[PDB]
């Protein structure tokens, strides 16, 4: 991943690791639009459906007129590190950022950004 | 309503004024945190159920340790104004503020904070 | 309550009470089309919406060309009996079936049919 | 494809065929249980996320005390054919039927039967 995209972690672990520990806001989740800028979020835990980090990212981003999402990563509480984003995430960012890519964790336990396609053939 | 509520009410229009119309992100939403502060967010359509405006205020809010929230707005885009909740809005914010209320239009049509339970009744 | 209404109820219960005890699939409903049938469902939970069981059953509705359903009962497990619509099935309810009821219960604890505006009021609309 | 394979798709294709065209009710899904039956189901489309029919279908199967299902295909109103299932349907099946096969169009638009973990990759 490039540089640029090495502060998502950085930028959603520090996210994370500053708010209380709980069981409705467990992960963060940090973007980066095509002009430069990182949006963050934590996910809302809720049986109908509260939405994952990466979709409150989704819309601060979008509050902010960010346009283009380029990455996106997702980090768990408890130092667990980086998260892949679920089956209804990849949807959704497929859908409304075709061109993105979503860091995950390699072979060998190592961050690569890789295409939301290749996520969800 | 309170001057606090009411400023609510502008943050949350000014959001979606200030954004380009789409179909995908056409509600915005704020909300009063207990120290004051206000947390903004816009909606993200998807058939899935992308988040409700709300939805995003809560993970925003949530991201910046807010704790409890007192009130929530949420404001349609093109001059809509002030559009309630919807159910399932209501239950996530029962459920993670069950303190808080939102902002309705009343029987006359004047701006109205009403507790989040009267707004899901028996 | 009427003798169809009651019918919901009885059949949402056999239900819940014919399926394994599980945490994914916990509660059972049924309702009533205008045509006179029944239709069941239990939900699916899943922390990105997993469909209530309501709403498993406006499927099954929609599966058999139902149309208008009139009225719609949920029934938990572990012996609970009724249990209200939560919000998000509120909201589906009155998009898609406007007309429909919702059996819960009353002060007394007593089975009531409600109309589902009475469950929503002031409304998200535009 | 097996005969049952092909059996899920006309199953699918029967019950979207036989209601009434709909934007509320647009695609149906079949799955087969190892116990030996079939169970269907069409979506409900909502914002807030109204179940993809094969959430339906997961819930009916449920309700009849299924256990593991095996295989599951979607087939889409107006002669569409078979459609994927998306995203969260990939995830809940996952999650509650990590043995499933999904139907799904092969690169010459043929039907094929895919485990539910290669629809979801690392
Ligand atoms: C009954 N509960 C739920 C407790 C759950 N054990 C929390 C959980 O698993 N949360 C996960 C859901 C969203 C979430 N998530 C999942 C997928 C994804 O793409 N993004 C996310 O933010 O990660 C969370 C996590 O792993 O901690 C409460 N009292 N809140
Ligand atoms: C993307 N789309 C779908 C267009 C939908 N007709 C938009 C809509 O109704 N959106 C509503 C969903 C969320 C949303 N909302 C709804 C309820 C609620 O409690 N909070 C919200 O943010 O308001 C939106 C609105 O009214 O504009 C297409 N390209 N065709
Ligand atoms: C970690 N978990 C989740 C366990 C939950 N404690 C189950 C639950 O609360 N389920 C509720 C969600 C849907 C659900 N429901 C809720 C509201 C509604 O309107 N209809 C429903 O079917 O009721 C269920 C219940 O009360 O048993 C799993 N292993 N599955
Ligand atoms: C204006 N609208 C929405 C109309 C939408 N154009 C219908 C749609 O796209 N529906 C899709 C959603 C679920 C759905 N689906 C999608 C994915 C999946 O895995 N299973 C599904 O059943 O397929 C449907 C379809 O393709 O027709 C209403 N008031 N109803
Ligand atoms: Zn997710
Ligand atoms: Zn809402
Ligand atoms: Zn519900
Ligand atoms: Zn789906």
């Amino acid at each position: 991943l490039s540089q640029e995209e090495s502060t998502l972690i950085e930028r959603a672990t520090a996210t994370i690791n500053s708010i209380p520990i709980s069981e409705d806001y467990s992960v963060a989740s940090a973007a980066l639009s095509s002009d430069g800028r990182i949006f963050t979020g934590v996910n809302v835990y809720h049986f109908t459906g509260g939405p994952c980090a990466e979709l409150v990212v989704l819309g601060t981003a979008a509050a902010a007129a960010a346009g283009n999402l380029t990455c996106i990563v997702a980090i768990g509480n408890e130092n667990r590190g980086i998260l892949s984003p679920c089956g209804r995430c990849r949807q959704v960012l497929l859908d409304l950022h075709p061109g993105i890519k979503a860091i995950v964790k390699d072979s060998d336990g190592q961050p690569t950004a890789v295409g939301i396609r290749e996520l969800l053939p």
